């Protein structure tokens, strides 16, 4: 998750400008990536875009390659849209042409890097060149087929950062589950939000992750309206799991509990400890994972 080159950064407002033209400027990261990976902010064809214009190389003006550049990924990204191919695909079609983007499509619809390792293989004719890439080294000691490069997902990857909330750390979570687990047996306490009075479904998380030194609201509608909402593929140990109509509370959100992982959580069920996601009660009944923002 590197942040790019400030040579790279200077050609930002240019980049967003082509972004809103070609309706992209959601994707203006992936665009500083690539030219990152393609000539650092150093060369006038900046994005390396003339080829993909059949020109030769480096016949493009700064402005010219970054049009070009910010034009080739977004006509890239309407064909992975018809084939219903993903964003890796793109990157790499960027580096390959489009073609790769039918190979995939008839091989499962997402990226791999045995896919653009095997794509480059077929077009260069097996014909294979030494890469000192840092990259590449551990992967197969260093080399790569003469054809665009195989690694090149994993080159533009290097400067994309994730600014999304980031999960609890393993530290936070042991203090989480050690104050949650102090209270494992109690029985279930409506309107409890303390170990003398016991438990209700959101008065565990409020009292458990201040103890962790975090301040979330008292109800549990309260708690779902001050996290963030995140798909349950990419849910952790710490995130919040919410529940719709489990009891009449005159909210759309009644149940919550500390998610752990897989189908696993804990909360002031009856009595305080663990379930299971798995089963017909709470996946009937899910709405889905939320994180709590921090640092």
């Amino acid at each position: 998750g590197v942040t790019v080159s400030p040579e790279v950064l200077a050609h930002r407002p240019l980049i967003e400008k082509y972004g809103k033209e070609y309706g992209i400027e959601d994707y203006v990261s992936y665009i500083l990536a690539i030219m990152q990976v393609e000539s650092g902010g150093t060369a006038e064809d900046v994005m390396q875009s003339s080829e993909s214009l059949g020109l030769p190389p480096n016949s493009l003006s700064t402005e010219e390659s970054i049009k070009q550049g910010v034009k080739y990924f977004s006509e890239l990204l309407t064909s992975a849209e018809q084939q219903g191919v993903d964003i890796d695909s793109v990157i790499q079609s960027y580096n390959y042409g489009g073609g790769f983007l039918n190979y995939v499509r008839s091989h499962g619809k997402k990226y791999t890097y045995e896919l653009a390792e095997q794509f480059s293989k077929e077009k260069s004719g097996g014909q294979k060149a030494d890469y000192p890439n840092p990259i590449a080294i551990p992967v197969n000691g260093g080399w790569r087929y003469n054809y665009g490069n195989q690694f090149y997902v994993q080159l533009v990857s290097q400067y994309l950062t994730d600014t999304s909330p980031t999960e609890f750390d393993d530290e936070t979570v042991q203090v989480i589950m050690d104050e949650a687990l102090k209270y494992e047996g109690f029985p279930y306490v409506f309107g409890g939000a303390s170990p003398t009075t016991s438990f209700d479904c959101s008065g565990l998380i409020q009292w458990v992750y201040d103890k962790a030194g975090i301040s979330l609201p008292r109800v549990a509608q309260d708690q779902y309206d001050a996290t963030q909402e995140i798909s349950m593929e990419e849910a952790q140990a710490g995130d919040l799991i919410f529940f719709h109509s489990t009891y009449n509370a005159g909210t759309y959100v009644t149940h919550v509990a500390i998610y752990l992982e897989g189908n696993r959580f804990y909360h002031a069920g009856d009595p305080i400890g663990y379930g299971d996601l798995s089963s017909r009660y709470w996946q009937d009944h899910l709405i889905g994972a939320r994180r709590v923002i921090h640092n």
